[PDB]
């Protein structure tokens, strides 16, 4: 038999502006796809996966994805599933239906109380960029809700290699991006704050 992984990868989300694709283009980065599809998240009413920072989605094109914590210091650790079975196993654990049966996650949903909770389409352009070794992506998103982030993302082999290369990504994005002291905000949770504002403040206390 074989056992098989992937790379992992590091990320870090910016502010743009009006200046950041030309700022990519004197850099000498070049846009390799312009990209739309919808995202659409699912919980509980009570908020059970993302108040445990589990995130559930299907995204157009791509189909389920989930994302749960992991156990870099001072920034996340996210194990990202896209197996529909190990997707399905991990909701049955921490929802609990120890009576339901397993099937494709869409299947389960009802059982476990699971809804629609955001949609939005995304336009993305994605961009890469080799320095003086690998290229480094840029997305640059665009939600049509309203809202644009920037993301800066590297792919090492070892854990031993996620704090320089958090470093080096930090200090591109700084770059590109806006002057801000922390890291941009994710679509969804922009969404959320502004759309669903009761919800947000439900994860804005657990936080704290
Ligand atoms: C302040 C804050 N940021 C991030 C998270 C974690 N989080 C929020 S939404 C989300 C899913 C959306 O991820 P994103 O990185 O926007 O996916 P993309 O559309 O870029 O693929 C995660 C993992 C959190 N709990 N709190
Ligand atoms: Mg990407
Ligand atoms: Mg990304």
């Amino acid at each position: 038999g074989a056992m098989t992984q992937g790379l992992i990868e590091v990320e870090r989300k910016f502010a743009p502006g009006p200046d950041t694709e030309e700022r990519l283009q004197e850099l000498g980065a070049t846009l390799e796809h312009r990209v739309t599809f919808r995202d659409t998240y699912y919980d509980t009413s009570e908020l059970s996966l993302m108040l445990s920072d589990h995130w559930l989605r299907q995204r157009e094109g791509s189909g389920w994805e989930l994302k749960c914590p992991g156990v870099s210091g001072p920034h996340n650790e996210y194990v990202e599933v896209t197996s529909e079975a190990a997707i399905v196993a991990q909701l049955f654990e921490l929802l609990g239906s120890g009576e339901q049966k397993p099937a494709g996650v869409a299947a389960v949903l009802g059982s476990l109380k699971l809804q629609e909770v955001a949609s939005f389409i995304t336009t993305r352009s994605s961009w890469k960029l080799a320095l003086s070794e690998p290229q480094l992506t840029i997305d640059l998103d665009s939600a049509d809700f309203g809202y644009a982030v920037g993301e800066v993302e590297a792919m090492v082999h070892e854990k031993a290699e996620v704090p320089a290369a958090l470093e080096k990504i930090i200090t591109v994005s700084s770059m590109l991006g806006v002057p801000a002291q922390e890291e941009a905000p994710a679509k969804l949770m922009v969404y959320l704050q502004r759309f669903r504002p009761l919800d947000y403040q439900r994860l804005l206390e657990a936080a704290s």
